[PDB]
C-alpha cells in the first residue's frame, strides 16, 4: 500500500529533516514504514527526494514556494490528472523570518485543490499531520 509518498521541494526546504522525523523520529534514500492512520494498518513507502507527493516549501525561502508551481504542473503532466493526491507544506514554522504568509500558501493549496499543513521539522509540530494528511487524499 501506498507509493510512494515522494518529498519533494527546493533544496534546503526540510525534506530530509520532515521525513527522517516520521521515520526515526529524530531531527537532523527511501524507507517503508508500517503505519496505523486513522484505524487503517498501511505501508507507507516514503521517497525523499534529493503515488502520492508531499510538496515542500520553506516559510522563509520565497524562492521555494514560487518553485511549488512547476512541481505542480509536471505532476499534472505526468499522472495526466487534475487530481493526484498531494499536499503542499509550509515547512519551519518555528523561525520568526517568515516572508511567506499563511495566506498566501493557503490560496496557493485552494487554487490546487490540495491541502495545506504548516510543519516544523526541528520541532515535530504538525509532521505526522503532513505525511498522514497525504495518505488520507487517497482516500
Ligand atoms: N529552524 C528549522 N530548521 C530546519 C527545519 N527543517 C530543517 N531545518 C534545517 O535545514 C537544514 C537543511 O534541511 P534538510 O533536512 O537537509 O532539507 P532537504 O535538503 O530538502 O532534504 C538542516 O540542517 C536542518 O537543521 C525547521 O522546521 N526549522
Amino acid at each position: 500500500t501506498e507509493y510512494k509518498l515522494v518529498v519533494v521541494g527546493a533544496g534546503g526546504v526540510g525534506k530530509s529533516a520532515l521525513t527522517i522525523q516520521l521515520i526515526q523520529n529524530h531531527f537532523v534514500d527511501s524507507y517503508r514504514k508500517q503505519v496505523v492512520i486513522d484505524g487503517e494498518t498501511c505501508l507507507l513507502d516514503i521517497l525523499d527526494t534529493a503515488e502520492g507527493f508531499l510538496c515542500v516549501f520553506a516559510i522563509n525561502n520565497t524562492k521555494s514556494f514560487e518553485d511549488i508551481h512547476q512541481y505542480r504542473e509536471q505532476i499534472k503532466r505526468v499522472k495526466d490528472s487534475d487530481d493526484v493526491p498531494m499536499v503542499l507544506v509550509g515547512n519551519k514554522c518555528d523561525l520568526a523570518a517568515r516572508t511567506v504568509e499563511s495566506r498566501q500558501a493557503q490560496d496557493l493549496a485552494r487554487s490546487y485543490g490540495i491541502p495545506y499543513i504548516e510543519t516544523s521539522a526541528k520541532t515535530r509540530q504538525g509532521v505526522e499531520d503532513a505525511f498522514y494528511t497525504l495518505v488520507r487524499e487517497f482516500r
